């Protein structure tokens, strides 16, 4: 079974860490952080870790439902839900993840619409049930954000139309804030179960190995409830990919792909990149930002190769 | 290049006219109306029809620049936006599109968030986003001129010039005065004017057969209704079958419906080319089975196939 990548382009493809399109190539050689996201994560034999789920309607979204109401000493209000599967199934906290699959990985406050049907109907309305729907955000960095026990809170604004009970959703749109107090760091993990405790069962760390090399990024900018700030979202393989692997289920012949970043009108290739078997990307750069190319690109598999390998400067 | 489908499960597929989840697959032999849905609509050997694109997070989606604030007789406030094609070049009207590619469907009140992040710059720029619904039913709704009209709750603050999104949720409403009817398609070039360049409408060719969909249910932002949205194909299949390009070898593809658990054949559909399935069942409602099936190529048959009742 050989190997292949999606043929699909820069603007055929979205991120595997928010529901958005993927805007550019993007490297940051300086960066400081320890890079461990858990959502977008696959093996290039198509073993999904962390977090990491098929849907791309999954990726930060929960299911649940609403058990209470909860003040702040700020006057703001919350909710408690609790969590189960995407697919409605309890969540067992004994299953070897991080927490539910599409679980936010990074620290912040998550702005998106809370909706709910209701589970009882009304026979005078046809047998169909009440619905409600509000703007909501979720703080991962709060203490309260425990998914891997099962339980996290929302918080509205100028509500009380949030049933208990009833079968709720969480469809994420962008980021409330990214100002301090919003504590917005796309590398920072949540404690998926709470301050004290060990994240477990990650997708491990991702880091160039070789002098000269960086991480290559897919970068989508992520919308904003309000505020200043041009926030964005750095995956390290687009959410075809992790699609694409899954189901290809190709064994990996080395620890590294060498890729190409072709120009298929013109047949030239645009730069190299190594592909590791963990499920990431490594180009020879020395700057940050993005990565000019046509439309018209994408990535081939070209061969096999190794960790010593010398990739042409971009 | 021999044909495939994806091996991805029911639980693991998106709806191609709606970013939901799949949830059940659907029949309704009785339906009235004729079904001619624009986005998921893709041929076996990966041609693109109607206002369909390979992006899930661009159905139902828009991309532009608000012009105005508009009133009207309707509570809440207005504003018009200009639409572009959702990578951001202008959309030339005379492209053989219905509409920009990833434009609704279907009549409704569609129910999401206007997003937006200044042009101009501490050297940071300003945003804002609210909740906002676009009535696709409405004289307003010209996307195909470029133009489309949406409301948001009691709010000024949305800026004139400035860099839009709309990020679909669910309905705002299925309420008789709403129009919902997801086999109506909108007018896109406004009242009175011919739509062009459509995918074809989709039938059962055969006796006893009828449609088989893929459903998911959407969200309402308020009243009662439990309201679904049917797809021929769901999104992962256009993109497998859009990169495939593989050549169709006859009008129907004939596919099993297998649990992968078991390994046997739940039931047998005709995949037809034009990009959707038939089924041989006189019922309507839910197809009751495992979430981890899927349907699997079998071999090309033709038009007088016949398949085994459900």
């Amino acid at each position: 079974k050989p190997f292949t990548l999606p043929i699909l382009t820069l603007g055929e493809l979205t991120n595997s860490r928010f529901p958005l399109p993927i805007d550019v190539l993007y490297t940051n050689p300086n960066e400081s952080a320890i890079v461990q996201c858990q959502n977008g994560r696959c093996t290039l034999d198509g073993e999904l870790q962390g977090t990491t789920q098929l849907l791309p309607t999954g990726i930060c979204a929960f299911r649940g439902k609403v058990t209470q109401q909860v003040q702040d000493e700020h006057r703001g209000t919350h909710w408690n839900m609790t969590v189960t599967n995407l697919n409605g199934t309890p969540f067992d906290p004994t299953e070897d993840v991080p927490a539910p699959l599409g679980t936010p990985d990074f620290s912040g406050q998550i702005y998106g619409v809370i909706s709910q049907r209701n589970t009882n109907t009304v026979p005078g309305e046809g047998n169909l049930p009440a619905n409600r729907a509000h703007e909501a955000v979720i703080a991962t960095y709060s203490p309260k954000f425990t998914p891997k026990l099962g339980n996290i809170q929302f918080s509205t604004w100028e509500t009380q139309d949030v049933s208990s009970g009833q079968p709720t959703k969480f469809t994420p749109v962008g980021l409330a804030s990214v100002d301090a107090n919003s504590h917005f760091d796309q590398w920072t993990l949540p404690s998926y179960s709470g301050a004290l405790t060990l994240n477990m069962n990650l997708a491990p760390s991702v880091a160039p190995v070789f002098p000269g090399e960086c991480l290559l990024f897919f970068r989508s900018f992520i919308p904003l409830k309000g505020g200043y700030g041009n926030p964005a979202i750095d995956c390290l393989m687009p959410q075809e990919w992790v699609q694409h692997l899954y189901q290809e289920s190709a064994p990996s012949l080395s620890d590294v792909a060498l890729v190409r970043y072709v120009n298929p009108e013109t047949g030239r290739t645009l730069f190299e990149a190594k592909l590791h078997r963990n499920g990431f990307l490594t180009v020879a750069r020395n700057s940050a930002g993005p990565v000019v190319a046509p439309t018209n690109g994408y990535f081939r598999f070209d061969s096999w190769v190794n960790q010593f390998y010398t990739l042409a400067p971009m």
